[PDB]
């Protein structure tokens, strides 16, 4: 397969299969199929798609598990150590991800900006020229040249030929990830990754700050994947413990009065909606009520739910909490008035607030 | 509701004042009272003032 950041080529080439003498099919290396595959050319033994460089440097690779492992034992017996030469077998999945930006400081210049520090006068880098600059090259991305929720990683080669100083990395972006390069006397690669987000958040940075002479060469960045994210929400609005004890502040107790020596025992209760209150009336749901009663003392009296009548009997008043202490589970006793009783506001949560007290 | 109360005159806008947020209690006549009409976007204008 090919990437090709703009449309993907999937390709498939016949395989050799070594332990079958009767297969008289010829045998071909990897680097070999690619160029077959899709009609690359040898600019310089390195394959170019149409300008594209494309080998085991300019590029990025990936392998499944078979076709991995065939390759990690392959390559420690063959003489070159490149993977295009490894020769080709059935059930190989193979897969060429190009880079979206990429330099050789030869032939590609990918990059919108460029590198703080270049020192293209060389003979290094496995390829034509390469960045020496002791010092440090920074580059910039606006952002606006990225897919938003992407992840992508950030190839390269780097050496040091007297094999004693190194590089730091830093990546502005997700995150600030901080990084730690020891160069060794041949090329090695690096494939540090990062995440982008926002859609034109901060400009994306990426500095390679080294001391001592270092050697770099093929820089590539190249997309992996979406990552997904989360920005900024109306959420749940639980309001408080206080302006429940704020809304209650004004209630009515309905009264069902007795001829003989009346004491006006309770038959249920209010409380009163305002302006402000009607959405603070709301969230509580259940009403805990332990009342002093006739025939016995203070007994604790069911937490039923409320009951929403209409506000002072006055149908055109509108609805609001109701608590009928007539319904709740007294022994089947009323309740009288100027004598000790409590209700308490139960949150959905189970987290009861006092709301009043008769005293 | 119907203006007046008369069935056969129409429809028109009824201010149910005994509907309103009060605690529970009446409103007086001869004593200061102003009723705003509000247009659906939100632009109050004094339509009557008890003086
Ligand atoms: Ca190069």
């Amino acid at each position: 397969i090919l990437d090709t950041e703009n449309e993907s080529y999937e390709r498939r080439v016949t395989a050799k299969n070594l332990q079958d003498p009767e297969d008289k099919t010829p045998e071909l290396t990897i680097g070999e199929a690619i160029e077959k595959a899709f009609g690359a050319t040898k600019k310089d033994g390195l394959l170019y798609f149409n300008d594209i460089p494309i080998d085991e440097s300019c590029v990025e690779l990936i392998f499944d598990d078979n076709t991995a492992n065939k390759i990690k034992d392959s390559l420690k017996t063959l003489s070159d150590k490149k993977i295009y030469n490894v020769k080709l077998e059935r059930g190989m999945n193979i897969l060429i991800k190009t880079p979206t930006y990429f330099t050789n400081f030869d032939d590609y210049n990918n990059y919108p900006s460029t590198w703080s520090n270049v020192n293209t006068t060389n003979q290094d880098g496995l390829q034509g020229s390469a960045n020496k600059l002791n010092g440090e090259t920074k580059i910039k991305i606006p952002m606006s040249e990225l897919k938003p929720y992407k992840r992508y990683v950030f190839s390269g080669y780097s050496k040091d030929p007297l094999t004693s100083n190194s590089i730091i990395v830093k990546i502005k972006a997700k995150e600030e990830k901080t990084d730690y390069l020891v160069p060794e006397q041949g090329y090695t690669k690096f494939s540090y990754e990062f995440e982008t987000t926002e859609k034109d958040s901060s400009n994306i940075e990426i500095t390679l700050i080294g001391s001592g002479t270092t050697y770099l060469d093929n820089l590539s960045i190249t997309e992996l994947n979406s990552t997904p994210e989360i920005l900024d929400e109306p959420e749940v609005k639980i309001p408080t413990d206080q302006e429940i004890m704020d809304a209650h502040k004004i209630y009515f107790a309905d009264l069902n009065f007795n001829p003989s020596t009346g004491n006006t025992y309770i038959n249920g209760m209010y409380f009163a909606p305002t302006q402000t209150n009607k959405e603070a009336l709301d969230y509580i749901q259940k009403y805990r009520v332990e009342a002093t009663l006739q025939y016995s003392g203070f007994k604790d009296i069911g937490t039923k739910d409320k009951e929403m009548r209409n506000y002072l009997g006055d149908p055109n008043q509108p609805k609001t909490n109701y608590v009928n202490l007539r319904s709740y589970f007294t022994g089947g006793e009323n309740i009288m008035t100027y004598k000790k009783l409590r209700i308490y506001a139960i949150t959905p949560d189970d987290r009861e607030l006092l709301v009043l007290s008769v005293d």
